[PDB]
């Protein structure tokens, strides 16, 4: 495939509706040797299994809350590849009180810093923690959503904690850009997750988003794998700094009534 | 004045150089009742005096990096203004390594928490704690810069923290819309502040925007004031959750050379 | 007002319920001297009637659909105004059987280029006309709308103007700049004005924006009124190359739902 | 390759250096069946040669200029292609003058239009011409530009085509979306081509922009062809109304003085 000859990291796999799961399927797919990390113990058997079956043995325990998680992580990983192609950040996270009902009421200090830490500084805390471990070539992917452009009811905090993201992958893409490593961030739709269960109201989102989207139908863990998987393969060697929305269209419509 | 009958509290007023202290010169001018908070006791004499030059003697003690520092201001305001038209958050920080060189190598955990805490989070802090205080009509106000758009040399973490603000401004604008409550920023030019003293090469950074600027100029603290006045008073009735560009055009413009 | 001792010419006014009428109205209560242009026979009493409320008796004719119609206006103006402080451009226009229907369909190469032309260059072309008469300091202002920024159904082609209209600010500012010339715009949410009235299911497009608008209301001519007022006046003498949106904040919210 | 099974149409080949010869060749590797459409006699031969070297021998000429010769040529191709999917819109023009120099001073009518018709029109003209042709799953690209974003010196009048062009795909998107057709646009930094030569100092500007890009380098025709080839597989189903910039990353960032 187009990204045979990388060797990639993938982090955020908690089920087969993960939206990593696609990604790293397509990436399998397409010729990537993969490695996987599991936020803690109670997604070890899962994510292992998951692992097999994309033919990577390479499986590690890492928390973002914790750079020495971090740290440790990329220590083992090194032991196996001292270098790779980047890595895919699937991660965000926001006390649910938080994402349910009016923001002004709902945000608090602790929850606002909770959302950013995970959400966003994880991000270059990662990537922070493998500078020199990574390939010229190299990229990284993110995953943001248009609550980080929009005022979304119930996204709340989250939606700060994504602008704060999208700033990042900026900040990161122009600072790493003279080594050779892209950065880039996908702006994806709703889609059929776990911790979509986590924001309020939730299906009505899909339910108006699949309605009044251009292509009329709701992004997949698939059209999602795809586009990551292209944005982290030499074919985008031109694209970084840059957040494609896949989200069938959505945002740049307006009153599709 | 177009602000006359307004009581308006202004924050952030550390010297004459301060873009609030040009903010609440022209908000004087225009006939608005003002209200001033210092951060601390080092500064507390000062803002006393410019308190007094614009016939106002509330000056109250607020440091947003407290919960309780917040809520006794209010509580101290609520004691001569049971009832107000809004507030300029004019407040930015991050400790001051994070703001030279290599985003990725300067940025820390702790940096990126300070910098949304006391930057982003603030902001909303003092909306929640203000809340029931607001007259219908009022009127919130923030200051951002591009470098919540744009990877900026140096501007590194602030960049996150202004991208996140300026999320928080519509965010923020959608919840109290309802209520009758406005909320935009203004994304200003460098202006030479005792803050821009922090920042790297700012001297040779307010030289490239003079050249290239539109109106071949940089902006003041007057043109800054009289755009927050503007979006302080009823004339803009009908502009809420607008970030608008007050930097002569900079922004709009590439490759000047 | 802010605006006294400034001369201004004021364009698109063809009924009181015209938004430049409302432009007219608060520029001339804060004190500029006015002048209007009317398209033709049609409209040249009514224009005449408003410019007598005005205190102004310019009332000169232009169609800006032709460029002897442009000079010869300027050339009549010059005679009283040989000097002026800029000029609101309030024009639009695209064949009825544009605004209806599949944009691919109902588009034709003959509707793209009258709105494109009446719609989008003629704001420069009366740039290019009066750049010599008008006076360091002044102001050019056009109005848009969100047509520009995302796909509204039934707008079509005048979306596309919109966005070029949008791009000639963004260029008329960056060469205007140096000569001392500001240019902006306002991208301002719909009103019921007799163009409208072509434009299908505004009456419905006018009720979805206001439930789902922050400040849950459509903006008033007033609210355009103040807002180009300012955007004309000395006040936002640090504003060049800007689209303000004057929409309540309609636009930086989603799913209102 | 991924686009096998794909019958995809490339207009805009005029030498090797074209875009669109990098565009084709991607595609051709990756397993799509061509077609190709040349202006005029001019370049029978030399389109004729490039297509046969990418083992393509349906060849037609076509000027967007006029519908006619838009019409005609679709009548040709569907006797070969009474059924395919999608093409590439590598098309843009502008007189000379237009392009150097001041805007105000350099832009007319004349030029304003026919920049407009042949680099925006010409996209919706072919769409609107063989749109009963596509197959479900199709997809439209084109070629744009920063200029479209900002002003940039002696771009001009281009740079409100481009802006026109890019409103295009968002309403191309919104409107042929619920057929299966996807509607894109990438904007690419300044490549090595013959149009370019056209725009004034166009060699100052490459050197600005390789010096001060990310990525520290500027695209090829190959950069631009792989994400121009992703853009047209299915591989982007769920990206549409897109504008990824293919710049390496130049325009998020600033001062990279
Ligand atoms: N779900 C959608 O519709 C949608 C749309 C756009 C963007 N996104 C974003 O895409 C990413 C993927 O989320 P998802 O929808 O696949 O949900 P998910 O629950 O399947 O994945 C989230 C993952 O975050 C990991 N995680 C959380 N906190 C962590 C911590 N402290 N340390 C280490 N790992 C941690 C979890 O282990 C989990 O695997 C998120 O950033 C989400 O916001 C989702
Ligand atoms: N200076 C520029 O060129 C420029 C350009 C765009 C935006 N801005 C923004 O303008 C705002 C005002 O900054 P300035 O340039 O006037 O600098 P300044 O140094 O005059 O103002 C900074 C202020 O922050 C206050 N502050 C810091 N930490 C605080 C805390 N924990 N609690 C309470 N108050 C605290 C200080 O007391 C001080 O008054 C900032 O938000 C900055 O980002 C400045
Ligand atoms: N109405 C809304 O809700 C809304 C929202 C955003 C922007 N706008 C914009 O506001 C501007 C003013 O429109 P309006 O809503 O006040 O409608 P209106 O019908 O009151 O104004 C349109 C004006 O265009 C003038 N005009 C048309 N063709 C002309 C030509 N060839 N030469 C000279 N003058 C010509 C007419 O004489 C008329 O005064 C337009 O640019 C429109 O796009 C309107
Ligand atoms: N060159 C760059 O650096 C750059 C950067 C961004 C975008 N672009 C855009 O990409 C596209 C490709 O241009 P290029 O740089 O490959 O230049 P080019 O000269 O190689 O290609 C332009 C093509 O337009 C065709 N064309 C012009 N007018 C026509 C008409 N009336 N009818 C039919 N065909 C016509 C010509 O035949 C020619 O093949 C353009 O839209 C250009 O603006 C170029
Ligand atoms: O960001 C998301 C956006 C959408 Cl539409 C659906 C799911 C998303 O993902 C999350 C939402 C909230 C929390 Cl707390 C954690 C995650 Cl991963
Ligand atoms: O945001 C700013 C932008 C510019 Cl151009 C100049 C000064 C700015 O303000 C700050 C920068 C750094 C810190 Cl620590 C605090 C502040 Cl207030
Ligand atoms: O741009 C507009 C946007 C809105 Cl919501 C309402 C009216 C508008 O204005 C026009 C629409 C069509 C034509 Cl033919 C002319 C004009 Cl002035
Ligand atoms: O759009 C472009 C942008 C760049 Cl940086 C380089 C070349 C470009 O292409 C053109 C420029 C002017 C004309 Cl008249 C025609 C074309 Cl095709």
């Amino acid at each position: 495939g187009f990204l045979s000859g990388k060797r990639i990291l993938v982090t955020g796999v908690a089920s087969k509706l993960s939206i990593a799961y696609g990604i790293a399927q397509a990436m399998h797919r397409e010729g990537a040797e993969l490695a996987f990390t599991y936020q803690n113990d109670k997604l070890k058997g899962r994510v292992e299994e998951f692992a097999a079956q994309l033919g990577s043995d390479i499986v590690l325990q890492c928390d973002v809350a914790e750079d020495a998680s971090i740290d440790t992580m990329f220590a083992e990983l090194g032991k196996v590849w001292p270098k790779f192609d980047g890595f895919v950040h699937s991660i965000g996270f926001a006390p649910g009180d938080q994402l349910d009902g009016d923001y002004v009421n709902a945000v608090t200090r602790e929850g606002f810093k909770i959302a950013h830490d995970i959400s966003s500084y994880s991000f270059v805390a990662m990537a922070k923690a493998c500078r020199s471990m990574l390939n010229p070539g190299s990229a990284l992917l993110t995953l943001s959503y248009l609550g980080a452009e929009r005022a979304i009811p119930n996204y709340n905090v989250m939606g700060l904690a994504k602008a704060s993201l999208e700033a990042n992958v900026r900040y990161m893409a122009n600072a790493m850009g003279p080594e050779g490593v892209r950065v880039n961030a996908i702006s994806a739709g709703p889609i059929r997750t776990l911790a979509a269960s986590g924001i309020k109201d939730f299906r009505k989102m899909l339910a108006h988003c699949e309605a009044v989207t251009p292509i009329r139908r709701t992004v997949t863990i698939e059209d999602v794998g795809n586009s990551a998987a292209f944005l982290c393969s030499d074919l985008s060697a031109g694209i970084s700094g840059e957040v494609v929305h896949v989200d069938g269209g959505f945002s740049i419509a307006a009153m599709n009534e």
